[PDB]
């Protein structure tokens, strides 16, 4: 299908909208090859929304093993079987952090090891 140009301060011919209205979240997607500039009202799944100093966008979440970003480097939710830990994505809580298997977080555990 030919993509409709929607909730948009500038229209292209060939590329979608390349200045959303200032709410709508700026979104780049593919169709027939080309880039089309899009205007969401929230962004999809595997991105993030977030507040740029030029406009609001969708920012592509490519933390490793996470399922859902909050920003560009944390991760709120990790895939299955990863615990997250200060933004990042584990198959074993470190060394001084314990897991918790029913929120898949690493908390403050012990440091003593016996001698």
């Amino acid at each position: 299908t030919n993509p409709i140009c929607k909730g948009c301060l500038s229209c292209s011919k060939d590329n979608g909208c390349l200045r959303c209205q200032p709410k709508l979240f700026f979104y780049l997607r593919r169709e027939g090859m080309r880039q089309y500039g899009e205007c969401l009202q929230s962004c999809p799944p595997g991105y993030y929304g977030v507040r740029g100093p030029d406009m609001n966008r969708c920012s592509r979440c490519r933390i490793e093993n996470c399922d859902s970003c909050f920003s560009r480097d944390f991760c709120i939710k990790c895939k299955s079987g990863f615990y997250s830990h200060k933004g990042q994505c584990f198959e074993e809580c470190p060394e001084g952090f314990a897991p918790l298997d029913d929120t898949m977080v690493c908390v403050d555990g012990t440091k003593h090891h016996h001698h």
